[PDB]
């Protein structure tokens, strides 16, 4: 009864990602743009596929961010214009700094027949926003069970349980999974917001119900939260301390004025050193959309 005047629900779209992959996007949206500094949110599979036809995303840049990507089922081959060539399999993390700027690829081997993840960007805080960019590969992010749920933390804390995974602001991710039919109370940090995805079947946050279509936001104040989980199935955690910052996020890029992007934008259609190149990718460099005279902060 108290929490849910915390709580809002909305239904989340589909979208396409490297050739014509459906996935479903479920930040930015229309009602919520950020959770903490976690700015955008892909839910990809679970999904089988022919062998040959995975996800293929060619060069591309971003700033201002990290990606991060938590692979659940099935591979994906990351390669950056640092050089960077890393697989990642399932129960691993990716975190790929962009800061002032990279490009990178993310192509299925041609083997591969199944794709299961969560992609999210997070947005650097003002200081670090410029930083050199960098690729962080994290084949062991911890486990605590209890409740009959199996959380593995993916970044910041959880139940005394410390991810690896180096961020710049207050941020947590879980990745919560039923080992049996669990109805408990999950702690939360008061100062946080947060944001529940059902990843594989559906679950019950405070009585709202979590679909493949929809998800789950909580405003800051709730120390604690009720969950209902059936066994096998699973649900993404994911909070932060508000940004205070306002953000602008547009294409790829996430920065602070409408100079910022142009710039931006025009370095990446110039080939400008600033998103270097991706020498072994075959196929198609992609595009910059118009950039619009005028656009809205996140604040
Ligand atoms: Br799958
Ligand atoms: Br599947
Ligand atoms: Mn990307």
């Amino acid at each position: 009864k108290f929490a849910n005047q915390f709580i809002q629900e909305f239904p989340i779209r589909s979208a396409e990602i490297g050739q014509g992959t459906v996935i479903k996007r479920a930040l930015p949206s229309r009602q919520k743009r950020m959770i903490g500094a976690w700015c955008f949110l892909d839910h990809a599979g679970p999904v089988t596929f022919p062998a040959g036809n995975g996800l293929d995303v060619g060069p591309h840049p971003h700033i201002g961010l990290q990606t991060f990507t938590w692979m659940i089922e099935g591979t994906m081959m990351h390669t950056d214009s640092l050089g960077s060539k890393q697989l990642i399999r399932p129960k691993q993390v990716n975190l790929m700094t962009a800061g002032h700027g990279i490009s990178h690829t993310e192509v299925a081997p041609d083997t591969e027949t199944q794709m299961h993840a969560a992609q999210l960007w997070i947005a650097l805080p003002d200081h670090k926003r410029n930083m050199d960019p960098k690729f962080e590969h994290y084949p062991d992010l911890p486990v605590v069970e209890k409740d009959g749920l199996e959380f593995t933390v993916l970044v910041g804390e959880y139940l005394e349980t410390t991810s690896p995974v180096v961020v710049h602001t207050p941020l947590v991710g879980v990745d919560l999974i039923a080992t049996q039919d669990t109805k408990t109370r999950i702690p939360l940090n008061p100062e946080f917001e947060y944001g529940f995805m059902a990843l594989d079947g559906v679950a019950h946050v405070n009585g709202h119900e979590l679909t493949a279509d929809n998800m789950v936001v909580l405003d800051t104040g709730l120390n604690e939260i009720e969950i209902e989980v059936k066994k096998g199935n699973r649900v993404l955690l994911i909070g932060g301390e508000p940004f205070e910052t306002p953000i602008l996020l547009w294409w790829n890029f996430v920065a602070r004025t409408m100079d910022d992007l142009k710039e931006a934008r025009e370095q990446w259609v110039n080939h400008d050193v600033r998103f270097g190149e991706i020498p072994d990718y075959v196929g198609a460099r992609l595009e910059a959309p118009v950039l619009p005279d005028q656009m809205r902060a996140s604040k």
